[PDB]
DNA sequence: CCCGAAGTCCG
DNA sequence: CGGACTTTCGGG
């Protein structure tokens, strides 16, 4: 079964595009965990456009699949295409794909894909359903991939007064104690986040609760003007 | 235009 | 550890 022809056509006009220059220090950036084309967020966003204009949009009975062969070639470009692609079918997307977000979060993971997928797809799911959420949350805590502890903090990201509290200082009091990176700064980025619309709760949680010195220094980067740094 | 949101380099 | 500084991206 050939690729989709809409991918196919995707990955033809991104590659004429190439810039191997470009591409080295855009693959560092990432630490080297994948392969670039060399192609930035503009032009990238216009060669899609350019497909979409010619192709049209595929059916949303193939979106899934459009996403899946993006996510499956190389160059990362192309799950970035591919994440521009699933915000085109988004008021098609609903609770019931939760396990299909689920599983792009632990493929090709970074940090760039999974926060394009958790803040915005996922956390949208759940401020809908709030009641799914403990279906999911234990086990990507529990989980040995760090991607989904990742997505358990980072989903409530931008609730502002919709924020869980109970649950978003449960959470991060179950993963405090990770030596993970790219736990320590998600909890710390949330907390500095949520700051902004509650900083005293904020700022008497990361004064009265163990954290990571990493995720308490960014929890109050800006707050800890308005309270003050003692002697 | 602005500001706020990984990376290197250094003490 | 944390400060100083960097480019790229999204939002105002
Ligand atoms: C995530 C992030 C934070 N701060 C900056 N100055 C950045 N520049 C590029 N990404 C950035």
């Amino acid at each position: 079964v050939p690729m989709h022809p809409f991918v196919k056509a995707l990955q033809e006009h991104f590659t004429a595009h190439q810039n191997p220059e470009k591409a080295e220090p855009m693959a560092r950036y990432m630490k080297n965990h994948f392969l670039f084309l060399g192609i930035q967020t503009p032009e990238r966003r216009q060669l899609l456009k350019d497909i979409i204009q010619i192709h049209t949009l595929p059916d949303q009975k193939d979106f899934q699949i459009i996403i899946r062969e993006l996510w499956d070639l190389p160059e990362r470009e192309f799950q970035a295409a591919a994440l521009d692609i699933m915000q085109k079918y988004k008021k098609h997307i609903n609770e019931t794909h939760i396990p299909f977000l689920e599983e792009l979060i632990v493929t090709k993971s970074w940090w760039d894909s999974v926060d394009s997928i958790v803040p915005t797809f996922l956390g949208d799911i759940f401020l809908k359903h709030p009641e799914l959420i403990s279906a999911y949350i234990p086990k990507w805590i529990a989980s040995d991939n760090i991607w989904l502890q990742r997505a358990a903090i980072l989903f409530q990201l931008k609730y502002k007064q919709k924020m869980d509290e109970e649950l978003l200082f449960w959470i991060i009091g179950q993963l405090h104690s990770s030596k993970e990176f790219f736990i320590q700064k998600a909890i710390g980025w949330v907390l500095r986040e949520y700051a902004k619309t509650n900083p005293d709760v904020v700022w008497e949680y990361v004064q009265n609760n163990e954290l990571a010195p990493l995720s308490k220094r960014e929890a109050i980067k800006h707050i800890k003007q308005n309270y003050g740094i003692n002697n």
